[PDB]
């Protein structure tokens, strides 16, 4: 049994404890400065023919690469899993993921999402933060997201390949595990208590 | 048409290919990280010939000192940046473009079609940390023997340039006077490499 937060001791989520059990390396052995490489191969949106604007992809890769950073010194639960997914894929390089700069945040977890992605593995992201923001379900009322939980987000989606609907749960491991990293992180955002919003 | 620096051994014919190749890579700054540079430029372990598989703890041996020798290179050495960062633009930043480790078998990097249609059309660097008699080269101070910084350096100049040693008209060719300015700009002691074949 891993760290948790008291925000969800009752009911927590069986998928990211079912998942605790398979990556259980916390210590920090890859290169932080690198992780961004191990990560992504190279820019790639969800339809292949769409072409992403290189100025863009740039943009994404180097904020990344910079929360990738900060997440994996700070956050034990972070390298968890990053280490399991580099022993399992991303240590082979045919296996890692495209960068969907621009687009909308989703990663290609399901069999669905990877028929609509013409099998492709693809993590989108995006910094349309300089509009109308998304709001997530707090114990203190709705937070605005900030790039640095809608990035985790989304990366803890391909390191796990795990969704976010939970049978009985109302957060799904993601978002557990995007709460507990953020606060290893020394993140003061509030965690997020439900995946929906009302 | 912006000459760089170059060494005293080299200004008497100099190599024209290396310097048609300054043309090309003219951008000295450091933008790449260096602990990363071994991940550009290798994607896994792979030998000359397909079917020979490498062994798995020998190629994380090259590898690793492979990656304090490309740190060292790109963070002292100007020359080598205008390389490295050329060939990232060209191929290394493209995923399916980059080079093969031949962790263990003899020094050579497949940069002529015929070396690549030994090789099945792969893209491989051959490198070793390996009786029989010593390899050494020319300088002016005395036949020298071979440190695996050099060495190392110099197939890594063939993978980044695709430029090979044979040059009419030159006795080094350019990868060897790269190989001299990169060594001389991380302060290494060891005489520059007069020669490509004894003489
Ligand atoms: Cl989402
Ligand atoms: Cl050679
Ligand atoms: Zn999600
Ligand atoms: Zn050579």
């Amino acid at each position: 049994v891993f760290p948790d937060l008291p925000e969800h001791q009752d009911n927590p989520s069986q998928l990211r404890l079912q998942h605790d059990g398979l990556a259980t390396d916390d210590k920090a052995r890859l290169e932080p400065m690198c992780l961004a490489e191990y990560l992504i191969s190279g820019p790639g949106g969800m339809d292949p023919d769409i072409e992403i604007d290189d100025d863009t992809y740039d943009e994404c890769r180097e904020v990344l690469s910079r929360i990738l950073e900060d997440a994996y010194t700070q956050s034990g639960t972070f390298r968890r899993l990053m280490n399991y997914a580099y022993d399992q894929e991303l240590h082979d390089v045919e296996q890692r993921w495209l960068l969907g700069a621009g687009e909308n945040f989703g990663t290609t977890v399901t069999d669905e999402d990877l028929e609509s992605s013409e099998g492709r593995k693809v993590i989108a992201l995006n910094l349309d933060d300089t509009s109308i923001p998304e709001y997530y379900e707090s114990n203190d009322g709705p937070q605005q997201f900030d790039t640095t939980r809608s990035f985790i987000h989304q990366v803890v989606h391909a390191l796990t390949h795990l969704q976010d609907k939970e049978d009985s749960n109302p957060r799904g491991p993601v978002v557990e595990y995007t709460n507990i990293i953020l606060k290893e992180m020394g993140h003061t955002s509030p965690p997020r208590i439900a995946y929906e919003f009302s």
